[PDB]
């Protein structure tokens, strides 16, 4: 009645977000006290996001739409220290709001594939009035949107369908992959996460490596590892929401030069799925269970995980 699930995938693929969803779906969510613990994370993520955009403006040579923002940028650094401690004054919120609304800042934001920017930047910056409110308490979605790369191994437990799940989460950044092997024993199923929207991005560890290519190499290694022959391989093609928006404006040929389909979700998503599934060297004896997901969407993850659990029960 015990099931061990191991989450694998490159950095930023959404592994830890899936972990959070298990608590929300099967453990009644994050309590008020638990949500408050994420307040400083939300504020830090928010401040780091606007700062990253401002830093990129210097690198890409983008001016502020309105010269008055120069002073707001100065004040941002003077007041930024508070956010990290869990405090968001009306003054700091005002500074961030004006910067976020600037046309130059927006021009830079829309060129984020050229630098490293948290996926939840817009989510938080567009909700400044709410998160800056007095006595602000992060919502479940706010918690799901937080970003903190995983170092070490995280173990979570929950019950579902009369089964006791033991979920293991590890970091996917290059420096953390050496630790994956510590979790290789007795795995019932591997949930390998892939950020669909990574197709036109490069690794933060190396700007010369395409993120999706890196993910493919990792999947090739895991899926074909003889050690996992009897371990169910679940493939989560994640960030489908970001992918749907991006495929409309950024050519998939950046990642796959041979792609001949249109700049639409269905054709492009199916193509990527085929690229990953084709890495399977034993197609007749090893099955991959693929699901398209939006890890921050609780309803999507609930239905997908329900489907995944059924396969695990029937196969293992
Ligand atoms: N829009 C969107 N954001 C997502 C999705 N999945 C994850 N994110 C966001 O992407 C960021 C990174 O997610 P996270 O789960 O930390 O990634 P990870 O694979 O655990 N990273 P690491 O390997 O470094 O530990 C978070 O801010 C999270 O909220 C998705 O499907 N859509
Ligand atoms: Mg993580």
């Amino acid at each position: 009645r015990e099931v061990k699930l191991l989450l694998l995938g490159a950095g930023e693929s959404g592994k830890s977000t899936i972990v959070k969803q298990m608590k929300i779906i099967h453990e009644a969510g994050y309590s008020e006290e638990e949500c408050k613990q994420y307040k400083a994370v939300v504020y830090s993520n928010t401040i780091q996001s606007i700062i990253a955009i401002i830093r990129a403006m210097g690198r890409l040579k983008i001016d502020f739409g309105d010269a008055a923002r120069a002073d707001d940028a100065r004040q941002l650094f003077v007041l930024a220290g508070a956010a990290e401690e869990g405090f968001m004054t009306a003054e700091l919120a005002g500074v961030i709001k004006r910067l976020w609304k600037d046309s130059g800042v927006q021009a830079c934001f829309n060129r984020s594939r050229e630098y490293q920017l948290n996926d939840s930047a817009a989510y938080y910056l567009n909700d400044l009035d709410r998160i800056a409110q007095p006595n602000y308490i992060p919502t479940q979605q706010d918690v799901l949107r937080t970003r903190v790369p995983t170092t070490g191994i995280v173990e979570t437990h929950f019950t579902f369908k009369d089964l006791h799940f033991k979920m293991f989460d590890v970091g996917g950044q290059r420096s953390e992959r050496k630790k994956w092997i510590h979790c290789f024993e007795g795995v019932t199923a591997i949930i390998f996460c892939v950020a669909l929207s990574d197709y036109d991005l490069v690794l933060a560890e190396d700007e010369e490596m395409n993120r999706m290519h890196e993910s493919m190499k990792l999947f090739d290694s895991i899926c074909n590892n003889k050690w996992f022959t009897d371990t169910s391989i679940i493939l989560f093609l994640n960030k489908k929401d970001l992918f749907e928006e991006k495929i409309k404006k950024s050519p998939l040929t950046i990642c796959y030069p041979e792609y001949a389909g249109s700049n639409t979700y269905e054709e492009a998503a199916a193509y990527i799925q085929c690229q990953f599934e084709d890495l399977n060297k034993r197609k007749d004896t090893k099955e991959i269970y693929t699901h398209f997901t939006c890890a921050t969407d609780t309803k999507n993850v609930q239905f997908v995980f329900d489907a995944v659990t059924d396969v695990i029960i029937k196969n293992n």
